[PDB]
């Protein structure tokens, strides 16, 4: 029972990351029924059964099969997964938005899957601090980045300076900074350190899905999922305006605390693009697809930052007449083109 000698930040982002209670909450907001499927009943290969269905609608609306079968499709995935709407009726999945919707679902229960799984696997010792046992399961060295060190400052001003008017809903105040390092990602990450073209992005998701993330770092959709789930194909997504990434951390007035991610992305050449293209492979030649945003970071303000650029200016338009996109989207299809740096924990103070 020796009490756990790790640094208080540390010790706070591990409780917070391995919370069972912070699991069962997400599924909830999702609107899962946790009594007909409860935590420790969700499967890896049961996901994957949901993402197939969801393939199986894609194929279905684009051949022009009958609707009648995505609605065999939808009611298929409502008995796999188990919900509770009450007394409402239930989002039919029949169209590319509903598929979206569940697929990013989907992306998020494998990843709560994981983070339970490493939390009831490996091996128990009631003689250490559960707070050790599971910083070791991570397989990440986590420290604290100094308040008053100049990377702590060039990430302030990163957050300071890439906040969208668009995202008014809150402001973000930066709590603490963690430098991370993922066992064996460097060695991965080397065929990719002087490709030309890397910058340093934000990547934000759900707090449960971190014990996964800093586990296997961030993955791919596994190939049941549906390509048209995702905008850009399957691949990992960041960007350059800390707000963007910050709303897929999906934080709410009652859990104001998130997590966002600061990694190291070797972009190579950009496949430059203005609406959806659903891919998974890359044309030849290319190592990055670019969703070019109405608004970007200045230019001008690029600072560099261990050779890595950081766009921390101010948003202006991006000289890009049509385009879906308000603000810029990087995507990479290869996991190795990704070197997590730091990890950051924000407070969502929600305004008006
Ligand atoms: C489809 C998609 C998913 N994730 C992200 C992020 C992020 N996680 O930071 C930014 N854009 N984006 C887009």
């Amino acid at each position: 029972m020796t009490k756990s000698k790790l640094p208080k930040p540390v010790q706070d982002l591990i409780k917070m990351i391995f919370d069972v209670e912070s699991m069962k909450k997400a599924m909830v907001e999702y609107e899962i029924d946790l009594q007909k499927m409860p935590l420790g009943k969700l499967s890896k290969r049961q996901i994957q059964a949901a993402y197939s269905i969801l393939s199986e609608v894609q194929q279905a609306v684009s051949q022009g099969s009958s609707d009648s079968q995505i609605l065999d499709l939808s009611n298929r995935f409502y008995t796999l997964i188990p919900h509770d709407f009450g007394m409402k009726k239930p989002p039919l999945l029949n169209n590319a938005d509903s598929v979206q919707a569940k697929a990013e679902m989907l992306d998020n229960l494998l990843d709560i899957e994981v983070a339970y799984s490493l939390l009831r696997g490996g091996s128990d010792d009631s003689s250490k601090d559960p707070i050790d046992v599971n910083y070791e399961k991570l397989k990440t060295d986590i420290k604290v980045v100094d308040r008053d060190s100049e990377e702590a400052e060039i990430i302030r001003k990163y957050v300071k300076n890439t906040h969208a008017t668009t995202h008014n809903a809150y402001d973000l105040e930066v709590i603490d900074i963690f430098k991370i390092e993922r066992e064996g990602e460097c060695q991965r990450y080397k065929p990719f350190k002087q490709l030309h073209n890397r910058r340093l992005l934000w990547h934000g998701s759900r707090t449960t899905n971190f014990a996964g993330i800093l586990s296997q770092g961030l993955r791919i959709a596994p190939p049941e999922a549906p390509v048209t789930g995702y905008m850009f194909g399957k691949g990992i997504y960041f960007a350059d305006m800390v707000s963007k990434s910050a709303n897929y951390c999906h934080t709410s007035q009652g859990d104001p605390i998130g997590l966002i991610l600061l990694g190291e992305v070797a972009l190579g050449n950009m496949y430059e693009l203005k609406h959806a293209s659903h891919i998974s492979k890359l044309p030849k030649g290319k190592h990055s697809v670019k969703g070019l945003g109405k608004t970007t970071p200045d230019p001008s303000a690029n600072i560099s930052l261990d050779g890595v650029d950081v766009p921390l200016g101010t948003g202006i338009s991006s000289g890009v007449n049509d385009t879906s996109l308000l603000y810029n989207e990087y995507i990479v299809y290869d996991i190795a083109q990704v070197n997590l740096k730091y990890l950051l924990k924000l407070k969502f103070n929600f305004k008006t």
